[PDB]
C-alpha cells in the first residue's frame, strides 16, 4: 500500500525566483529570458490597495523605481509594461538559466506543485490542486505573493499559477502567467467571498480505481447506478458534480479493472453513507481528492 | 498548514546512475566519490546468503558502469564502509553542495529526493517512525534514492533508502552506510515492529493549530508527567520525556498555553475523540511536524 502526495522537483524553478522592490514592498518575481514577471501591486502602498488606479500609479513610475536582485547580482531595469494583472520587468541580461518553459492555464482539478518562496529565496515545495472554488489551500506567509505554480513534463516546465492574495477565509488567490486571474477575484483590499469548496468527484473516482489495482476491496458492491441518481446524491454531500466528459476520461481505469465508472459511483455512493467504519483505503482515513486521473494511469 | 519539503536544487545534481551487471539504481555524486547501496553487486540470485566481501572480491572497475545524464563515469576504485559502496570516480562533481552526514533519531522529519535510473522524479517530507522505517513511496528502481535537510547554506544528507518490507514501509541507512533499525540487507523475511504515534509532534502540531486561531480542545484542566504517559502508553503514544517539554517552550511562549496543559487537551482527544470535530481540517491527528517544523512554517 501507500500512495504519497508527491511534488516535483524544484530545481529548474529555483533559478529564475529572483527579488522585486518598489518604494517599500517587496515581493517575489520570476526571471525567464529578459523579462521579470511579478504581480502589479508591487506599486502600492498600504492605503493604495482599498481602491488602487493602477494606471494612474504605474505612469508615474521610472525604470530606476525597480530594483531586481538575483541573489547578489543586482539586475537593471530597462523598461516595464502591464499585461492584466501581472507586471513585466525587461531587464538588460537574460537569465542564463531559464529552463524550456511553457505558459498554460489550468481548470479545477488538475494539480501542480508550489514553490513557497520568501524575498526571492525559495523555502519549500509542496503539491496541491486548484479547489472548485478557484482558490488554493497552502501556507503562504507574508511575502509569499509572486511564489509560483508549474509541472514538469520530461524537460519542460508548465507554469500555471503565480500567488497575488489571501483571502479573509485564510485561501490563496492568483492569476495564471498572463496575468488572468483565476476565478472572479480582484487585486483590491475589498470583501471578497470565495464560493463553497465542494470535493472533486472525478479525482476521488480514479484513486479508488488505483486502490482495487493496488489490492483494495472491501468498499466494492454489486449495486450499479446512473449518471442522473448519483449527481442527486453527490450533491447532497457537497460532490462535484460529474459529466459524461468525466466518464470517458476514466475509461481506461475501468478498462484495466473489470469495474464500470457507474459501478465506482454506486460504491462512492455507499461510502459516504456509511463511512469508512475505522479502515483505510490506500493507507489513507480519508477519501483522497488531489490526484489526478492523468496522475493515476501513468504511475500505476 | 501544509507538509512542505525543503527544495530540491541543490540534491537533484548530485543523483547519477550506478549499474553492475543486471541491477541498475541510484548514486550520490560528491567530490569525486559516488555512493550507492552495496547490494548493487548482487544478482537475484545471489541475495539469498551473500557473502559481501568475497563478492566484491571478485569484482573490477570496469563492472560498474556511472552515468551523469549523458556523461559517463570512470570508475578508478571501490570501497566498502559498513552497507554502501564507495566507487571512486576520475571526474569531481562540479555541483557539489556545502554538505556534511549527520544520522537522525526516530520522529525527525526530512525531504526525499524519490528518484529512478539517477533520474528526479518527485520530493515529499516524511519523518524518520519509531519503529525505524518510512511510509515513502518508492518502487522498483528508486534504491539509493536520498533523504537531506537543508541547513541555511548546508545540505545534510541523513538517509539512503535501501530496501522495501512487504507492508509498504522502507528501510535504510546513514551516508555512513550504518542502518537504521534492526534490518539486513538479504532478501529474507523481515519485521517492522509496533509502529507508535510520535506525542511530542503531536503536540507541536496542537500548538500551531492554536497558532492559526482554531482553539476549541483547550480546557482549564492540567495534568501530570507521569499521568499522561499512562494514557499515552494505552493508545500507542511514545511517552514523553522532560527534555521533549522543554523543546515545546518556545510554543508554550507565543500561546501561553503549557506543556502539561496543552498536555490535558490531547488526553481529552485520545479517550472521548474528536466528537465530530476538525484541527486544522482533519480528523486524524498529525505526528510528521516536528515542533522546528512549527517554528519554521509559523514564526
Amino acid at each position: 500500500s501507500g500512495f504519497r502526495k508527491m511534488a516535483f522537483p524544484s530545481g529548474k524553478v529555483e533559478g529564475c525566483m529572483v527579488q522585486v522592490t518598489c518604494g517599500t514592498t517587496t515581493l517575489n518575481g520570476l526571471w525567464l529570458d529578459d523579462v521579470v514577471y511579478c504581480p502589479r501591486h508591487v506599486i502600492c502602498t498600504s492605503e493604495d490597495m482599498l481602491n488602487p488606479n493602477y494606471e494612474d500609479l504605474l505612469i508615474r513610475k521610472s525604470n530606476h523605481n525597480f530594483l531586481v536582485q538575483a541573489g547578489n547580482v543586482q539586475l537593471r531595469v530597462i523598461g516595464h509594461s502591464m499585461q492584466n494583472c501581472v507586471l513585466k520587468l525587461k531587464v538588460d541580461t537574460a537569465n542564463p538559466k531559464t529552463p524550456k518553459y511553457k505558459f498554460v492555464r489550468i481548470q479545477p482539478g488538475q494539480t501542480f506543485s508550489v514553490l513557497a518562496c520568501y524575498n526571492g529565496s525559495p523555502s519549500g515545495v509542496y503539491q496541491c490542486a486548484m479547489r472548485p472554488n478557484f482558490t488554493i489551500k497552502g501556507s503562504f506567509l507574508n511575502g509569499s505573493c509572486g511564489s509560483v505554480g508549474f509541472n514538469i513534463d520530461y524537460d519542460c516546465v508548465s507554469f500555471c499559477y503565480m500567488h497575488h492574495m489571501e483571502l479573509p477565509t485564510g485561501v490563496h488567490a492568483g492569476t495564471d502567467l498572463e496575468g488572468n486571474f483565476y476565478g472572479p477575484f480582484v487585486d483590491r483590499q475589498t470583501a471578497q467571498a470565495a464560493g463553497t469548496d465542494t470535493t472533486i468527484t472525478v479525482n476521488v473516482l480514479a484513486w479508488l480505481y488505483a486502490a482495487v489495482i493496488n489490492g483494495d476491496r472491501w468498499f466494492l458492491n454489486r449495486f450499479t447506478t446512473t449518471l442522473n441518481d448519483f449527481n442527486l446524491v453527490a450533491m447532497k454531500y457537497n460532490y462535484e458534480p460529474l459529466t459524461q466528459d468525466h466518464v470517458d476520461i476514466l475509461g481506461p481505469l475501468s478498462a484495466q479493472t473489470g469495474i464500470a465508472v457507474l459501478d465506482m459511483c454506486a460504491s462512492l455512493k455507499e461510502l459516504l453513507q456509511n463511512g469508512m467504519n475505522g479502515r483505510t483505503i490506500l493507507g489513507s482515513a480519508l477519501l483522497e481528492d488531489e490526484f489526478t486521473p492523468f496522475d493515476v494511469v501513468r504511475q500505476c
